[PDB]
């Protein structure tokens, strides 16, 4: 209920490639996501951010992304 | 912030498989455990409880990609069905 079974099963059924790939595009979803200060700051932001996740292996990557999904949910429901 | 980011980052690419896991886990089981007692009746609550059972015995098969990938999949599907 809580984990629908076409999730785990999907899950279940996946090589570590098929995970990898599965992680970093929902990472680089998430990264990607005021005045021309803010725009360019924020620019500069994520592709600095984005050469450091190059850097990360893959379950650091799946942290990073939980609690970067994490946030966004507490935030949405202002938890 | 930035700042802050940055900071989380460099803690994650710091720390350990299993201080990684730990979390993963941890944050997988407050999902599994999130719901009510599944109905008013003896056997609705019955059958909640064998299926968190199946859904827990299921993930303790899993690897640690594979638990840290079912957790982000679905937040992913809780943020879909949360943002409107």
């Amino acid at each position: 209920s809580a984990l629908e079974a076409k999730l785990l099963d999907e899950i279940k059924q996946s090589s570590n490639q098929e995970l990898e790939s599965s992680i970093d595009q929902i990472l680089e979803s998430i990264i990607n996501g005021g005045s021309m200060l803010n725009k360019f700051t924020k620019k500069e932001q994520i592709l600095s951010e984005k050469q450091q996740i190059k850097q990360l292996s893959p379950l650091q990557r799946a942290a990073l992304a939980l609690k970067k999904l994490e946030t966004k949910l507490n935030n949405t429901l202002h938890e």
